[PDB]
C-alpha cells in the first residue's frame, strides 16, 4: 500500500508520506481518479499542519526555478474557494502596490469554468501567460510587478486543475496555493474562505519567515468593504473596517462585478483612476495593506492613503502597459 | 444543492439524493472524478442503510428487467473480496435449497484471476452463461432455480467499473452487488466481509422489504465451520457454530477451492451426496440458512438437518442436469 | 496498463487492445506522464484504422448517453489542426443542410484560443452553451439541429486535455473528434488536416457503421473553393472541384474571416442570404456534400444547388433564431 | 519552435538543440508531461551519437563538480537493463584494475531491483553510500578508487527519474548513465544492452573525448565467457572469445550471482582470491579490459593475464577494506 492508497483510506499521513503523495502529483504520477480520491479523502478529515507544510515542500521543489532579487517581495493572493463569486481585486491591488514602489510578485491562476481568473482577466489586459519565468523574474526587478502563472510554475497544475474544478469542493490546493508563491514572496496579504483559517495560515507563514496579514472578508477570501477579520503575522488578530481607514462602508455585492469583458472593462477604468466606485475603495484598502505588510508605509491608513493616490493617479495603468510591453519582448 | 457534490462534500444523504447519484451514475452522466470523489467520500464517513437501500433501487431499475412470480424466492450471495479462495459454497448451497422445494435465484460473477467464481464454476459444469434474461426467468419458474449473471444483468455496470478498479479500495458498489438480485429475491443469506457491516446491510434488506440472514464467518463473506456472526433481519446479532447445528468444526484450509475444473469435480461429488467431508458441512450450513431465511424450515437446526438430506439424496445434481439442459433446450 | 506499456514500446495494437487503452485513458486511469507517452507513441508510429475505430467506441460509450430517433443524422466535422486558420464553416453549413430538410446534430467545441471555436460562434449567436443534453436531444427531434457541444458531452476528456495541450502536437484526438459524434449521427462530411488521412478516416467511418465524404481543402480540414481531396464511404477516392458543382474557385485567403466578432456579424449576412461572396459558395459546397452524404440530394451537385437557395432564403437564419429560443427558458 | 516540441514531432535534433533540451531537463524547466512524451519520441525513432553525446555534456554539467588529477582515469560500466539479470562483475573487476595500479573513478547506482545494483553491493560490502563527493575525491586521489554514486553527483536527475520509473521503458537515459561518468574518467569498457549500440555509442565516447572499448556479451551488457562484440574507439570492432586470451568459454548461466547478499558473499570470495570458477575468469576478463583501455597493458592478452594474477592475490579485497575504511574515516 502506497501512500496515496493510505491517502484514499482516511489515514493521517506521516511527514514523508505527505511529502510522497504531493511529489508524486506533481510528478504526473497520479491517475485523475487517484488524484480525485486522495483530494476528497484528506478535505474529508482535514488536513494538518505537518501535512501541509510537507505537501507545500514537495510543490516548491517540483517547481520551475526562479530567483527574484528584491525584498520585500509582496504578493496579494486568495485561497478561492469562498463561494461569493466577487470579482478578484488583489491582482489589481498588487499592480497600485508596485505603482507605489513596492516588489510585487502576486501568484494566481486560470477560474474553474469561468473566465475570472487573475490569469483570465490579465490575459485579457494584454499579459501574455506563456512568458517564461526568467522574463517574468526580470520584469520584477526592472519594473517592481510580476505575475505568477500557476501552471508555468507548478506544470502539474494544468492537470491538477480539472480535478479540482470536476470535484467542486475545497481541497489541499486551496490552501497550498497562497503558500507557494514561486518567486519566494516574503510579504503578505493572504485571503482566506473561512475565519478558521487566519491563525492557521498565520502561523505557517510565520514559520516560513514570511510576513504581513491574513484576511476574511464577511465570507470572502479578500478584504472587502465591512468588518474584516485579519491576524498580522507575529502580532495578533484584529478587525479592520473601512471607517478605520477613510472609506466606506459598502455591500458585497457592490464588489461582485460582472462578466470577463465587463470586468476587463471595469479594470482598466479603476487602474486608470476613472472608476470612483466601491470598487475601486476595495482595491484601495487591499493595496494599503500591502503597502502596509511590504513595510512601505508604517500604517495601514498611510498604506490606503497612498494607495488612494497612486490609484487616482493611474500610474498603475500605465505600469501594467509596461508589464504587458515587457513580456512582448 | 447539486446530491453528487452534497455527497462528495461528505454530508449524508437524503434517501431520494442517494436515489439520484446511483440513478446518475448508472445512466452514465457522472465524469469519472466525480465518480471516484463521491464513492471516496461515501466510504469514508460511512453509507447508511436509507441510502443503501435507495441505491440498491436505483440499480436494481437500470439492470435487464426479469419478473418471477415465485416467492419466497432465495439467493445466497455475499459483497465479495474476502480474499479467502473458498470452494464456491454459496452456489452449491442454492442448488440444494431449491432441491429442497425453495425458489431460488442465485445472483454471482466471474472470478478475476484463474480462481473460479460462482460463474466460472456453473460454466464448467454445462451452464450457458448466455442465456437471455428471459430463458433464466423460464427456468426459475419451472425448475425453481436459476443463476443469474452479473454481467448479462447489469451493463450499466461498465460506467464505473474502470473507477472501481483504480480506486483500488472498496466502495459502496461492494455493498450493492448482493442487493441488486436481478430477479426480485426476498429472502437471503447474505455474505460480508467484516463484522461492522452485519447490520447496516440487515437493516438495508429490511428495508427492502426482504428477510433473511446477514452473514460473517471468520474473515470470510459466508458461513464457514467456526464461530460465525450473524444478523436476523428484524431480530438482532448472535453467533452460530457448527455444533449448535450439529456440524464438525474445521479450518477454512479444509473448504479451498481452485480452478474450473478442480471446483466443478469437487461440484460433482457433493451434490451426487458422495463427498462427505468438511465441504458436504459447509454447504449444508449455507443451505441450512438459507431454508430457514426463506422460512421453508422454522430454525437453523432444522434447516441445516433438510439441507443434509438433500445433499445426501443426490437430487441436487439431477436439478443441475435438468438446469444445464433446459437453457441448452 | 499491459496494452499501454505495449503502445509506448511502438508495437501496434489489437483492435481489442486499443479499445482497453482509450477505455482507461477516458475513465481517468492513466497518469498524466503514460497517457503523454502513449500519445506521442501512437502518433510517431501512426495508428491504424482498426485501432482508431476502437478507440472512437471506447470514448462514445464513455460520453454523456444521448439517443434520438431522426435519421439520417448528419454532422459537418472537421479534425482540426491544420494550422490554415480559416474560418469554421461546418457550423453555418450544418444549419444550412438542416434548414433544408436533413436532422443534423453538429459536434463542436471552443477554439483556444481565437474563441474562433464553432461553439465559440454559436455562443455569440445566442446559443447556451450550458443547456442540458437533454434539451439538445429534444431540439433535434423537434426542428431538426443541435449543436453537441463537447465540453457538455465529453466530461471525461477534462482530465485528458491537459495533456494535449501541454504536449502541443496533433495526437490520436484529432480524428477521434469527428469520430466520437454523441447523438450517433451517421452521415458525414468530415474534413482532415492532411491528405494521408482520408483513407484512413474513411474506412475508421465504415467500421462505425457511418457514411458519407472525408474531405481535405489544400491544406485546410474543410472544403475549400479549390482542388479538394476526398474519399467517398463506398466509392473511393477522387477531386473535387468547383467548378464542377457550379462554383467559382477562390483562393483559401477569401475564407480566412477575422476576429470572433467579426465573425459572428459575418455569420448572420451569410444565414441571412446578404452576403455573396467565396464565403457563401464554401458554405454552400460543404451543405452540398452534406445533402448528398445524407441521401437528400442524388448527387453532390443538386446538394450544392439546394444549398444555394436555402442560403439564399434566408431560412437557416430562421432556424439558429429558432434554435437560440428554444433553449431558453 | 523550440527543441522540446521538435524531439516530441519526432525529428532528429541538431547537436545544440539535443544539448538544450537535456540542458533544460536538468535544470528543471521541462513538464513531466513534455518530458514524457521526449523521451518516448526519441526512443522509438532512435537517438544519434551527436545528440547522445551533447546530452552526455549537459548532464555532467549540472553535476556536483568533482576534480581528480590523475589520468588515466577508468571506469567500467554498463547502460543496465539487459534482462539477463546476470551479477554485476564491474565494480569487481573496476577493484582488480585499481589494486592493478590504474586510478578508478567507477560510476554507478542502485537497482530498485534486486537492489543488486552496483551501489547496493558495495553498501553490503561496508562502503557508505553518503560520503561526500570531496572525500571521495580524496580516495581516489590516495588509494586510487573511488565509487561514484549517481543520486550524490547528479541530483538533478530528480527532475526526471520519476518520469523513467512511471513510463517503465528504456530511455536515453539508460544511454547517458554510463556517459556521465562525475569524475571526468577518461578510459572505459562500457556495456551496452544489444549490439545495434556498439558503435553510436564507441561514436559518443570518441565524441566526449574518452577512449576505451564498448562491449556487449550474448546479450548481456557486459563482458562474458562466450562470443563478445566490442568496437575499441580508435581502432574498429571485432569479435573476443575467451580462448583469445587464455580463458575458458562457459554459459552465461555460470554468471548468474543471486540475491543481493548472495552476490556480497560471492564479490568477498571473489575479491579474496578464493572463487576460482567462471565469475573469477570473467572478472579478469573485463578488468584485463579496463588495463587495456587505461594504457595499462599493451594488449587485451595481458591485460586479462595482469588481472588474473591480480585476483589470484587478495590485493581487491584489501584495495576494499582500505576504501571502506577511508570513507568511515
Ligand atoms: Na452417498
Ligand atoms: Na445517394
Amino acid at each position: 500500500m502506497d501512500a496515496v492508497k493510505k491517502a484514499i483510506l482516511g489515514e493521517v499521513l506521516e511527514e514523508e508520506e505527505a511529502y510522497e503523495v504531493m511529489r508524486a502529483l506533481m510528478a504526473g504520477e497520479v491517475s485523475p481518479v487517484r488524484a480525485a480520491g486522495l483530494l476528497v479523502a484528506l478535505s474529508l478529515r482535514g488536513e494538518r499542519p505537518h501535512e501541509i507544510a510537507a505537501m507545500a515542500r514537495a510543490m516548491r521543489e517540483a517547481a520551475r526555478p526562479l530567483r527574484v532579487h528584491r525584498r520585500p517581495l509582496l504578493d496579494i493572493v486568495g485561497t478561492g474557494g469562498d463561494g461569493k463569486g466577487l470579482m478578484n481585486l488583489s491582482t489589481l491591488a498588487a499592480l497600485v502596490a508596485a505603482a507605489g514602489g513596492v516588489a510585487v510578485a502576486k501568484h494566481g491562476n486560470r477560474a474553474a469554468s469561468s473566465r475570472a481568473g487573475s490569469a483570465d482577466l490579465l490575459e485579457a489586459l494584454g499579459v501574455d501567460l506563456e512568458a517564461p519565468p526568467e522574463r517574468v523574474g526580470e520584469a520584477i526587478e526592472e519594473l517592481g510587478f510580476g505575475f505568477l502563472f500557476a501552471r508555468v510554475f507548478h506544470p502539474a497544475m494544468r492537470h491538477v486543475a480539472p480535478v479540482r474544478a470536476e470535484l467542486g469542493v475545497r481541497t489541499v490546493f486551496n490552501l497550498l496555493g497562497p503558500l507557494t508563491n514561486p518567486a519566494g514572496a516574503d510579504a503578505y496579504v493572504l485571503g482566506v474562505f473561512s475565519p478558521e483559517w487566519l491563525a492557521p495560515m498565520a502561523e505557517a507563514l510565520e514559520r516560513l519567515g514570511a510576513r504581513g496579514l491574513v484576511v476574511h472578508g464577511e465570507g470572502a477570501d479578500e478584504l472587502v468593504l465591512g468588518e474584516n477579520r485579519v491576524v498580522e503575522v507575529g502580532k495578533g488578530a484584529y478587525a479592520l473596517t473601512p471607517e478605520e481607514v477613510g472609506l466606506k462602508r459598502a455591500p458585497l455585492e457592490a464588489l461582485k462585478g460582472g462578466g470577463p469583458e465587463e470586468n476587463a472593462a471595469l479594470a482598466r477604468r479603476l487602474l486608470k483612476g476613472e472608476e470612483k466606485g466601491p470598487l475601486a475603495d476595495a482595491v484601495a484598502l487591499a493595496a494599503g495593506a500591502g503597502f502596509y505588510a511590504a513595510g512601505k508605509t508604517p500604517s495601514l491608513k498611510e498604506g490606503v492613503a497612498l494607495a488612494r493616490e497612486v490609484l487616482a493617479s493611474g500610474e498603475a495603468y500605465l505600469l501594467l502597459e509596461r508589464y504587458v510591453a515587457f513580456l512582448r519582448a
